[PDB]
């Protein structure tokens, strides 16, 4: 009834939208991991007549039922989809997109990653974006390559014309008290990933993490306190 909504709140299955700014909504679903059960977050852009999509459902089943969400809340077509690194919860649902005729995107890196995993695999390569610090253009966002924090290939996304800042994965909410999912990151790297965003993106309005509630700027700094007490 209009708050975010939580972990406890999303059957596994289900999928949530939240909107955030005009032409900006976030899609939120749960998915269980090794024996727990957690909330994950993605981008949804408004691209005119069409969307744009920033992340999978996290699972071929809740990436369906976003794709129904979408048609019942929003009734415009999804026709790009960017994920933004390798992570199930990234990609996991690829292929039902790509049944479903959304052309998929990821940098190669992501790709390589992905397929070494076995996870499912973005069909399109983003080039332009291997060094930290570089940014591209896609339909209404910037892509943003940081550098390695959560991940190596990890890859923020702004809506410029909103000041929205999707961090993905390499950013946490305020409530966190860890890192979250360290298997793949950088830990030592990523506090110097943080600073590069939030140089690049200093007039951000809302963050939005890979996982938990949105909010402001303070998001990235505290990011980057949790990383370093981990690493600790
Ligand atoms: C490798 C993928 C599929 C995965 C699986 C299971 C859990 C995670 C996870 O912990 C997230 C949910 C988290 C963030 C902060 C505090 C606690 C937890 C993350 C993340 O931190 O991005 N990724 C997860
Ligand atoms: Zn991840
Ligand atoms: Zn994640």
């Amino acid at each position: 009834s209009g708050e975010y909504p939580t972990v406890n709140e999303i059957p596994v299955g289900e999928v949530r939208l939240y909107q955030i700014a005009d032409g900006v909504w976030s899609h939120i679903a749960t998915q269980s991991f090794d024996g727990a059960v957690y909330p994950s977050n993605g981008l949804i852009v408004r691209d005119g007549d069409e969307l744009l999509l920033i992340d999978t459902a996290w699972g071929a089943k809740n990436t369906a039922a976003l794709l129904a969400e979408i048609e019942k809340q929003i009734g415009l077509p999804v026709t790009r989809a960017v994920s933004t690194h390798f992570h199930d919860d990234r990609v996991g649902g690829v292929d039902v997109l790509r049944a479903a005729g959304v052309a998929t995107y990821a940098s190669p890196s992501t790709r390589r990653l992905a397929e070494a995993e076995g996870n499912e695999i973005p069909t399109h390569s983003l080039e332009g974006l291997s060094s930290s610090g570089d940014a591209v253009r896609f339909g209404p966002v910037e892509l943003f390559y940081p550098g390695a924090a959560h991940s190596t290939d990890n890859l923020v996304v702004y809506v410029p014309s909103a000041n929205v800042l999707y961090g993905g994965c390499a950013v946490h909410e305020l409530s966190s008290t860890s890192a979250g999912n360290v298997a793949d990151a950088d830990l030592a790297e990523w506090p110097t990933s943080v600073e590069r965003i939030q140089k690049h993106y200093p007039e951000a309005e809302v963050v939005i993490p890979g996982h938990g509630l949105p909010g402001g700027l303070d998001l990235l700094q505290h990011t980057a306190n949790v990383v370093k007490a981990h690493k600790n």
